[PDB]
């Protein structure tokens, strides 16, 4: 083994920072990115505490589809990255980079990436110590003839150089199963046997109308636990709103895939944190997002979605490392072996732990994410682990998995009910993680959680998550319900028929909208109410270390009921929020 160029694990998670090449400007002789970020400017803006855990991911987007274009653009940017000087210290501090080398099956009618040879990749790895990895993304919809053969070469060239091959894919058309050899293309399967320690496999939740979120995430977790990948994670994509045909928040009717650039702006900001929790809580450590202009920012400035949700969530997973592989293994009661493509794909988990076919969220944390691997793989390395002796490994074709009812009856016997209420909640150590799982319906949810004898009841509106940690002196609270008002994008349309017919915002139009109406002059959402009730409390709790999104919260209200040893906490806010409550139990 060659020394790894960087660590990627629970203590060293990874936030990929995408920069998409502007092909139109490249034709004019300029080296720029859609949305106006610059490589140096973006890197500089990244908070210093995050720099060790973030990597610039270059993407060739609409560069000319012919030989030389992607090489030219990439070499220019690798040179900029390599030569970077920190203006504070005057020292050359090479910017870490990942190159997108494969996308859309590398078809010459789809991407300039077609003309990036494995030879050239090897050359860049050898020239640039700051090239930490290469990235393949979104070929599920165009599963090219030699995709597995090329993936094998990408993994091997990365291992040769101590870099990572990172592959983001969704299980549409059995993609994950095919990648590992379901249909007889076994080159990547064999490559993985040798080189898995240099592989990161991620979901890509874009094609949301096909409902493969839960099954793909289950595979990513299972591949990791079974040593088919070094780590895992997810690319969470606001374009899911477009794929599923949604429009104005909470509105009636479906507009189909008709208003792309309005649609990728509309997903509630806090809902990205809800999606990301599914990665974190299940031991994933790699995060990436689209659309980049909304999820990260423009013009070397952080979008509010980035500043108030993603940055804060990512800081949380650095401060509180995800459960280790050993820990997740010890917690796993059931491990599925087989092809979800043969068992309804995403439907497998509907009314088990998802509330509908088309969602990136879960309705219960009772089973967390049940890990799986495709039928083509073996569970040999899984069973060899010291930590896997108590797992029931089950074929997906087992009677226990034959129907929705059978799945719950089987799982319920192994995963006890550990909270009450129709809401998402999952517990790790002394922390309850809670969210409202409604996607596009304005419905409050309630749950009853316990820390031993201490009872905590919560009431959450949609697009609200909380993390509640029992500390020696009380409770630490992290709350995020940040959701700005996107109604202006859907102006002039009273119903779905009118919305579908709106003039296209366009890619350039949406970038402009971000600049003029999101980065500044933001239409903030209304403050909304969260209730927390604690029962089993000695005296009126005190509040400490209160902070959150500027101008986004009223002072929390505490109402202590002496006779009933309980407090009702009422919060009115729209943003991220943090505080401690100090109290003793009664
Ligand atoms: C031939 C064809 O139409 N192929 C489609 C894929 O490109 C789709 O992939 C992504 O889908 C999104 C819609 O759900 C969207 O089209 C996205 O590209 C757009 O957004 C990115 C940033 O998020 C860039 O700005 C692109 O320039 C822009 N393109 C357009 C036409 O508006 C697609 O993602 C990009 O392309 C894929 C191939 C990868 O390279 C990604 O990394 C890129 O971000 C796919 C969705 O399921 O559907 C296919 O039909």
């Amino acid at each position: 083994e060659v020394d790894k160029r960087r660590e990627i694990n629970n203590e060293h998670p990874l936030l990929m920072m995408p920069l998409y090449a502007n092909g139109e400007e490249f034709n004019q002789g300029k080296y720029t990115f859609w949305g106006g970020d610059t490589l140096t400017g973006k890197w500089e803006n990244i908070p210093d505490d995050l720099k060790p855990y973030t990597v610039i991911q270059l993407h060739p987007d609409d560069l000319p589809k012919r030989d030389g274009a992607a090489r030219d653009f990439y070499e220019h940017m690798l040179e900029e990255a390599a030569k970077y000087v920190n203006p504070k210290t005057g020292k050359n501090e090479p910017i870490p980079v990942i190159l997108t080398v494969y996308t859309a099956g590398n078809m010459p009618y789809y991407t300039s990436a077609h003309w990036l040879s494995t030879s050239w990749i090897d050359k860049m790895y050898q020239k640039y110590p700051n090239l930490h990895g290469i990235f393949s993304t979104a070929s599920y919809w165009i599963w090219a003839n030699d995709i597995e053969n090329k993936a094998a070469d990408y993994l091997k060239v990365s291992a040769k150089n101590g870099g990572y091959f990172i592959w983001a894919e969704q299980n549409s058309g059995s993609a994950i199963e095919k990648a590992f050899g379901k249909n007889g293309k076994i080159a990547f399967q064999k490559s993985v046997d040798k080189y898995w320690k240099n592989l990161i496999f991620m979901f890509k939740n874009t094609p949301a109308a096909e409902g493969n979120d839960s099954t793909t995430e289950s595979y990513m977790k299972g591949l990791w636990l079974s040593n088919h990948t070094y780590q895992w994670g997810g690319l969470m994509d606001t374009w899911k709103w477009y794929e599923t045909g949604k429009w104005k928040l909470f509105a009636s009717g479906n507009i189909g895939k008709s208003q792309g650039d309005r649609q990728w702006l509309t997903e509630p900001e806090s809902m990205l944190g809800e999606e990301a929790l599914g990665v974190y809580l299940n031991g994933g450590v790699v995060y990436n997002f689209e659309h980049p202009a909304y999820t990260y920012g423009v013009n070397n400035k952080e979008s509010l979605l980035f500043s108030e949700v993603i940055k804060e969530f990512f800081r949380y997973v650095i401060a509180h490392p995800a459960p280790s592989k050993e820990k997740v293994l010890e917690d796993t009661k059931v491990f599925i072996h087989g092809d979800y493509s043969n068992k309804g794909n995403g439907k497998f988990f509907v009314n088990v732990n998802t509330d509908r076919e088309q969602t990136p969220l879960y309705m219960t944390g009772r089973y967390n994410v049940i890990p799986a691997i495709p039928g083509v793989l073996k569970t040999d390395k899984l069973k060899e682990s010291v930590s896997s002796s108590r797992i029931q490994i089950k074929e997906i074709t087992s009677p226990e998995f034959s129907s929705t009812q059978a799945r719950k009856e089987y799982l319920n016997k192994l995963y006890p009910m550990n909270y009450e209420g129709d809401i998402f909640a999952q517990k790790l150590d002394n922390r309850w993680f809670v969210y409202n799982y409604k996607v596009n319906e304005n419905v409050k949810q309630t749950g009853k959680l316990k820390f031993n004898s201490l009872e905590m009841n919560v009431e959450f509106e949609p697009h609200t998550y909380g993390i509640f940690e029992r500390i020696s002196n009380g409770l630490k609270v992290n709350l995020n319900n940040f959701r700005t008002n996107k109604d202006s994008l859907w102006s002039n349309a009273q119903d779905a028929n009118q919305a579908k017919k709106l003039p296209q915002l366009t890619k350039k139009g949406a970038i402009k909208w971000i600049e003029e109406h999101y980065i500044k002059d933001t239409q903030f959402g209304e403050k909304r109410v969260t209730k927390i009730v604690l029962r089993g409390i000695d005296k009126l709790p005190t509040i400490h270390s209160l902070s959150g999104t500027n101008n986004s919260y009223d002072q929390p209200s505490l109402n202590f009921d002496q006779k009933n040893h309980m407090v009702t906490i009422t919060i009115n806010s729209n943003g991220n929020l943090e505080f401690e409550l100090h109290f003793l139990e009664h």
